[PDB]
């Protein structure tokens, strides 16, 4: 059975449920209190709360029908016209999440919450749908993060002249790690190199000392890439004949 | 108008949300359903929510007059005393939120919200007051950021000895880059460098060999920054005559 | 005394709020409004809210007795049969939270969320439980981080052949930072290594050209790590004779 509760006002307190939780209308919130289970061609939400469009209802022994040999994407649909029974679930053979404002608006949402994958007798793997939280600016003590961070990055090649290239990839607009590749000729100590200067976006607040290596060599050259983006040769001098430079260095540009 | 829902116990509802949410009385929740609109020096907010002190209300159709050539900040003003109307809406020079605590004492809480833009005659920019969760630990599958995560920084100066200068950047409280400058003289291969140890809270759990660059040569050398906080030089010997040492090296503390 | 407000469906209340807020029965949200107030071997709560089991519930001049010369763990218990008083406060001589599922069975929940050490006639230090947020999938726009963040890290060392050996730790599944230890012999430059390949989760989706330097000599040399995950050496040619190979390099994954 389904039971509802943020049910028949309603809508205000939808609005402020996902306010408070920071979701929108293509995710949903859900905890299995207890295990759901597998009979055959069924899933049974035995005890599953769920929170959609700001609604919340609970599923208690709830079955839902599969189609054997694919995968189920398990849908919660909910249309508020439907006064005895607002909820119903469906199982699907694509997410058909619609984002439905049923706050503001007429219409049914559909958001899909469970994928349930059959052979053709019964249930032989599950994957809940993610939970999104969506937030503007968060302060925090600790975090710990179980899967992956994503940071913003940019990338950007440089022709800093002489025949050098860099290759620069920033992350967090902070981590820089700089790839040489190319060949430098016809440069002195302490001369700053003849081509592009490195864009603003990627120029550290202090100067930066990055090692790079000759290919096939023993030998060993540094750049320094100052704050105002030209770029000072500090390896010996070079003669006439072009050498292969390579290697990777990083720096922080804040 | 303003439609007033979380209002009149109410003050209970109040801090139960703003703790549900993590927000404190210098901040909002808010959402624009449908966009607000402009007309000469005017906002028309059409379908607005905001929760400002855990307290849930929706702008629906409400007009603030603005001032001219000007930044104008706009706010909720909340007076739980004024039971017909104990939300209104202002535009004022400067953000004078006030952080006033209107579930647990008396006052009117003023929270800033928005900031709109003027000419002589309209509405040239609308910027958002930005949406703080204020939260203490957090454990996370997975995130993604579109601006920046700050992280604290530690800075050290320390001078290792013979000349010798190391400028590290820690972030995170894990990962460090090393800036090299000064001089080495006065040196063999496998000798401790004879000055200041790395603070504690720069040293590796394991040896980090970090590899500098001799300015203006083709050679180079490599420093061992150990566990207790020595440094071992591991370049080749050097005399009496001081060379210039340069490069970013980095590492990871745990 | 201790009002209670989420009491008395209020099970499903508490279930909705957990939902919300992230949490889950062995932790809280907790605000001390006005600060607690030390007298003797006791502590008073002058105004201090707590969530409990998603149960809102206000501690307002509540007392709690201590235990002489020892650390005082704080609990809330709830106990729902309780009709007139479900929450009660306890010091404890261990942190004894339960979990116990009080919105879905029976049974008495216990949460600690304050530890207060004595010394014989008075309190000496209070430290205050954290209080977890434990949340799924965040999109954010920035981040204010004041501890740290704890992100996955993943470790690898490489008998890479010629005797050289990799160690490579990973972390956010995209920084990884490679030490050289060993000694190389026996290798020409442009020659791939005589060992074992880089392991998938490791491998860089270009190549990367890793800095390295002879210990003990003012010389130098380079790796690629390709894609495929071998190793082409691009120092100069190496004969017979072992030379101790060190140094930090790092590269992005991604």
């Amino acid at each position: 059975t389904i039971k509802n509760f943020t049910f028949f006002g309603s809508n205000n307190d939808g609005k402020l449920y996902m306010m408070l939780t920071g979701m929108d209308y293509r995710t949903i919130r859900r905890k299995d209190w207890s295990s759901p289970l597998n009979t055959a061609l069924n899933v049974q939400y035995t005890n599953t709360s769920i929170i959609a469009g700001g609604r919340y209802f609970e599923l208690l022994n709830e079955t839902v029908a599969l189609k054997g040999d694919s995968v189920n994407y398990i849908h919660a649909n909910i249309d508020l016209t439907q006064t005895a029974n607002p909820v119903s679930l469906s199982a699907e053979t694509a997410n058909n999440s619609n984002g439905v404002d049923i706050n503001n608006g007429s219409g049914v949402l559909k958001v899909c919450f469970d994928i349930v994958t059959t052979s053709g007798t019964g249930v032989t793997s599950t994957k809940p749908i993610v939970q999104t939280s969506t937030l503007d600016s968060i302060s925090v003590n600790d975090m710990t993060v179980s899967g992956s961070i994503d940071v913003p990055v940019q990338t950007l090649t440089v022709e800093a002249g002489n025949g050098l290239q860099l290759q620069l990839t920033k992350k967090n607009n902070d981590l820089v790690i700089v790839r040489f590749f190319g060949s430098v000729s016809n440069i002195q100590k302490g001369w700053n190199m003849s081509g592009t200067w490195v864009d603003r976006p990627f120029r550290p607040a202090a100067v930066q000392s990055l090692v790079g290596h000759f290919a096939g060599r023993d030998t060993s050259f540094h750049i320094d890439i100052n704050p105002n983006g030209s770029i000072t040769w500090w390896g010996a001098n070079i003669d006439k004949t072009p050498i292969a430079t390579r290697g990777n260095g990083s720096y922080f540009i804040k």
